[PDB]
């Protein structure tokens, strides 16, 4: 088991770890039919996504990405520093895998 | 996938951006039977439901009505600019499919 | 559908609008079986009380009903002003529609 | 249905009421089996928990008993007052039925 | 039934407590795929996980290993204190069993 967010980010394949240290520019939500997601954009223009639900997904997955989209509206709301994000590059926006916060 | 809210309006039909930049005026909720629902304002007048679940949703859009509902109640008690709503304009009031926050 | 509290109040029998303006005086909320509830006061003495789930509702209510003692305890807990109620007059206490949140 | 904590109370054998007028000094939470469980303590060294689910529950409460632990957690971090807590006095240390909050 | 958690801790094998008295340090959480997990560091190095659910854990502890991580966001959001940690030492990095907060 990893100890930290890049250690784990390195198990899968088609990752990257984004280094921010910065709060969450801006928060969007949808609930529109298939596109049932979240975006957050950072100041220097990065953009990503929690995916929308899907056969990439398994079952022990769901819970964990309501959680993440729970996470980024109140890292946006508290304006919290996001440390690093986790994400796969193999989508457009980059779709988040994992997030550390320190600050 | 869409990189923001605007894009990912333009994917639906009867569907219209509002560009609020403002935070909410008055958050509504009701349990009352076939009216469980909420309703925001703007001090411009602007109205806006979260829909009654029905047949017009489908089943991965349940969750994410209830998170909307969780997002606009957290946002209007933070007193957090809204940048922009998405809205279905085939409905009275404007029923919500994204949400945006930047300020 | 309606628009505001009051109008959709209106679409139910033995309902009021109580015209608060202040925020809630006391938040109680119970697990005892069969008193599976919350009761909010205002420091007039007003009193009211989020039904515990039974029979007089649809199966829909029920995560309303859930809902609205989330919305209570954290409405509780900002200090924030609540406007307007909508209740059933037919129980004592008085219970809980519908809510409102502005100044 | 009564209308505040002392009144709900007296409904249950083997319950009193603590009148604390203080906030909650210490908040522990296990995930341990058969001990997923809350703890609270006040300055004065008075104890309680919200109950290990079990047969001496109601299907009724189950939803209740999360969202007990739910309240004593953002009360403790908001520093909110406890005014009152109805408990079982033949559990140790004392079972949380109830709680009410104000100044 | 336990009135603490080092005497909660005690009921358990191959466990012990950190008293850490300090904030969290850093938060991280995960998404991915057989690792939806959480992870906690504190200045001095320390370093804890939620742990995956699996076939070690009981159907009672699913709920609660949801409300650490919940606990451990907001705990790490408000700057809240940590007391103790009770974990289990048989694993990489320590899995959290319960904690306690408290100044
Ligand atoms: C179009 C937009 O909204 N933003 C781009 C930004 O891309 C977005 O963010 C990245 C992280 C990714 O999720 C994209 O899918 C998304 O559209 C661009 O970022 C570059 O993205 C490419 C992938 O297209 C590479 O990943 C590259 O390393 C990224 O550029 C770096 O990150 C940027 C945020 C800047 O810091 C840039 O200077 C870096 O080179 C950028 C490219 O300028 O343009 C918009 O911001
Ligand atoms: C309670 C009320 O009557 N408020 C009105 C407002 O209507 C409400 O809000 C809109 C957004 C919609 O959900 C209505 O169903 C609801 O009653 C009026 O809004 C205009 O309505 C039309 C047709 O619905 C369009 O939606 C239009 O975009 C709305 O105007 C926009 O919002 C206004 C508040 C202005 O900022 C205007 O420039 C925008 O284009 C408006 C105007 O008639 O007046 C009250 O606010
Ligand atoms: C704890 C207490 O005795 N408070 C009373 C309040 O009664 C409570 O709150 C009301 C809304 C309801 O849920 C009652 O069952 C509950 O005990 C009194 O409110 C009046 O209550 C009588 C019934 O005993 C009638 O329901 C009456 O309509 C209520 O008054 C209206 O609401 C008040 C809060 C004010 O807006 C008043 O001007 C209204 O006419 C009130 C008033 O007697 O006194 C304590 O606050
Ligand atoms: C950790 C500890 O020993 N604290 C005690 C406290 O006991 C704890 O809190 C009470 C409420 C109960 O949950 C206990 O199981 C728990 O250990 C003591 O309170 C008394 O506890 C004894 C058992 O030792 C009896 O249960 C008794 O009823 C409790 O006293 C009542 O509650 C107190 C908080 C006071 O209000 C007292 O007047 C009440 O009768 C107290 C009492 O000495 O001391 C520490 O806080
Ligand atoms: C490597 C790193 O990131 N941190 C180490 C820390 O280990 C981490 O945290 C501990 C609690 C455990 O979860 C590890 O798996 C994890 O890598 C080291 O902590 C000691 O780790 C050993 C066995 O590895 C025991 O768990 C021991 O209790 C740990 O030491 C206690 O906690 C420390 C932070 C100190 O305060 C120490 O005095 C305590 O005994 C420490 C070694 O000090 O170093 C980094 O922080
Ligand atoms: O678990 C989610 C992930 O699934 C992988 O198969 C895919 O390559 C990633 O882009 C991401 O969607
Ligand atoms: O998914 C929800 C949407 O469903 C559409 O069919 C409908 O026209 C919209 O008004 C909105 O209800
Ligand atoms: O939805 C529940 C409501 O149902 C009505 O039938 C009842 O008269 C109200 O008091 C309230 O309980
Ligand atoms: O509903 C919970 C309560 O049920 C009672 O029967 C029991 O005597 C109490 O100690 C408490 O557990
Ligand atoms: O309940 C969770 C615990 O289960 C035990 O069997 C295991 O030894 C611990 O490491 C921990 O995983
Ligand atoms: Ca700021
Ligand atoms: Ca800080
Ligand atoms: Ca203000
Ligand atoms: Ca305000
Ligand atoms: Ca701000
Ligand atoms: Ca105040
Ligand atoms: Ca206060
Ligand atoms: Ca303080
Ligand atoms: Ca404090
Ligand atoms: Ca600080």
């Amino acid at each position: 088991t990893p100890q930290n967010i890049t250690d784990l980010c390195a198990e899968y394949h088609n990752t990257q770890i984004h280094t921010l240290n910065d709060k969450i520019f801006s928060y969007t939500e949808s609930l529109a039919g298939k596109r049932e997601m979240a975006i957050i954009t950072f100041k220097n223009g990065a953009t990503f996504q929690v995916e929308v639900p899907g056969s990439q997904h398994i079952d022990s997955q769901k819970k964990a990405i309501e959680r993440m989209k729970d996470t980024l509206r109140i890292a946006y709301l508290t304006e919290a520093k996001v440390e690093k994000l986790c994400v796969w590059n193999n989508k457009t926006p980059h779709a988040i895998a994992a997030i550390s916060m320190a600050n």
